[PDB]
């Protein structure tokens, strides 16, 4: 099965999933320089104000605190979203070290670790539709500094514990998202895929240029968390990231000067 080692990795992602390969893959570099400015775009809204968190799990992959989406309580419109996405979940990709964990760079400079807090295009009904679709899902791309700590994401690290190996999955009720957000919502957009197996070519990125900082004392219990389900040889859960892909024919647009 897939993973992040040796012989499982992203270099051998394509055998099975021949699309890793493809034209609109997953992270990418972001160029500053060569980032445009798009005065076309409308002002990004974040709305995760009745935003209802239920569990967070440990998928052998990374960990993910999970939504109830059965209403537009939760939604991120405008910027280049032409429709309304509705929040399911987010995750974390982090390093075994500070200077890697991140999936996207910025001029080639990787990040301790990239918060993904993904959306569904609502007019397709279901996410397993969405899925299917190039307008399908938006995902937001948070980086984390390692300096201070960030409070709202503490009440995720302290349940950690309880999620330690594949498979397990605990309650997270009222939880709010909004303390995992930067100050300003500057951002980076362009089409992409998932960065995980099925690598769905389905995505609309939008990798926001201000970074959280979050304590080392935070971090490091991502990296205590493991791959392996319980009782088996215990793989840390340490660089869970896919390197930066070409970008082909593709601009990464910008929301500033
Ligand atoms: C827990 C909720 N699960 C079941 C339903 C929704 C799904 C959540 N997963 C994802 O949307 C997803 C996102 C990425 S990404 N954005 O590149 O970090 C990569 C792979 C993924 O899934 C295979
Ligand atoms: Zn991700």
């Amino acid at each position: 099965h897939w993973g992040y080692g040796k012989h499982n990795g992203p270099e051998h992602w394509h055998k099975d999933f021949p699309i890793a390969k493809g034209e609109r893959q997953s992270p990418v570099d972001i160029d500053t320089h060569t980032a445009k400015y798009d005065p076309s775009l409308k002002p990004l809204s974040v709305s995760y104000d009745q935003a209802t968190s239920l569990r967070i799990l440990n998928n052998g992959h990374a960990f993910n605190v999970e939504f109830d989406d059965s209403q537009d309580k939760a939604v991120l419109k405008g910027g280049p979203l032409d429709g309304t996405y509705r929040l399911i979940q987010f995750h974390f990709h982090w390093g075994s070290l500070d200077g890697q964990g991140s999936e996207h760079t910025v001029d080639k400079k990787k990040y301790a670790a990239e918060l993904h807090l993904v959306h569904w295009n609502t007019k397709y009904g279901d996410f397993g539709k969405a899925v299917q679709q190039p307008d399908g899902l938006a995902v937001l791309g948070i980086f984390l500094k390692v300096g201070s700590a960030k409070p709202g994401l503490q009440k995720v690290v302290d349940v950690l514990d309880s999620i330690k190996t594949k498979g397990k999955s605990a309650d997270f009720t009222n939880f709010d998202p909004r303390g995992l957000l930067p100050e300003s919502l500057d951002y980076w957009t362009y089409p992409g895929s998932l960065t995980t197996p099925p690598l769905l070519e389905c995505v609309t990125w939008i990798v926001l240029k201000e970074p959280i900082s979050v304590s080392s004392e935070q971090v490091l219990k991502f990296r205590k968390l493991n791959f392996n389900g319980e009782g088996e040889p215990e793989e840390l859960m340490v660089d869970n990231w896919r390197p930066a892909q070409p970008l082909k024919n593709r601009q990464i647009k910008a929301s500033f000067k």
